[PDB]
DNA sequence: GCTATAAACGGGCA
DNA sequence: TGCCCGTTTATAGC
């Protein structure tokens, strides 16, 4: 394990990556939904072609404006091939579609630190940054300053890290609440 | 299933 | 304007 960005030792796997990019031609979403099997389109429900590919398993999201969603890939690189795999479908059905502006959107990764923690003692000490309402949800809601990230703490020490537009931000959110879980360890 | 979280999207509606 | 819906994903306690 790399001790220099980890120096906890816990690397947090990443769960679920959210992308745009922009195709770049306008669409018609009602032709791409009749030639197209792999698509649903509810243009009442939501103005958007749904899309799906096996590997990497992701769903897409296709609007007429030529804007295009990616989610469900494990990472940024997956999150890209799907994007290019969802845009060449889309050439392939007769549009100028392009890669333009790939972005990615948001990161959500999830780690365990392998400890149970008093999520009312960590609401306590930190009420600035804590929302914790164990009726409505069992996990405490941290809106973490620096960076700008929103991790989701549980009993169990199962740790949800979202709101990361860098992995960077995904691991170093992690490592600055890591000594204060420790503080807060459940015996 | 709903409860909560981040984020892109575009149509709809007060 | 703004807020919802829309999709995905970890988490887990009703």
């Amino acid at each position: 394990v790399d001790l220099s960005k980890h120096p906890s030792g816990i690397v947090p796997t990443l769960q679920n990556i959210v992308s745009t990019v922009n195709l770049d031609c306008k669409l018609d979403l009602k032709a791409i939904a009749l030639q197209a099997r792999n698509a649903e389109y509810n243009p009442k429900r939501f103005a958007a072609v749904i899309m799906r590919i096996r590997e990497p398993k992701t769903t897409a999201l296709i609007f007429a404006s030529g804007k295009m969603v990616c989610t469900g890939a494990k990472s940024e690189d997956f999150s890209k091939m799907a994007a290019r795999k969802y845009a060449r479908i889309v050439q392939k059905l007769g549009f100028p579609a392009k890669f333009k502006d790939f972005k990615i959107q948001n990161i959500v990764g999830s780690c365990d630190v392998k400890f149970p923690i008093r999520l009312e003692g960590l609401a306590y000490s930190h009420a600035a940054f804590s929302s914790y309402e164990p009726e409505l949800f069992p996990g405490l809601i941290y809106r973490m300053k620096v960076p700008k990230i929103v991790l989701l703490i549980f009993v169990s020490g199962k740790i949800v890290i979202t709101g990361a537009k860098m992995r960077d931000e995904t691991y170093k959110a992690f490592e600055n609440i890591y000594p204060v879980l420790s503080e807060f360890r459940k015996i």
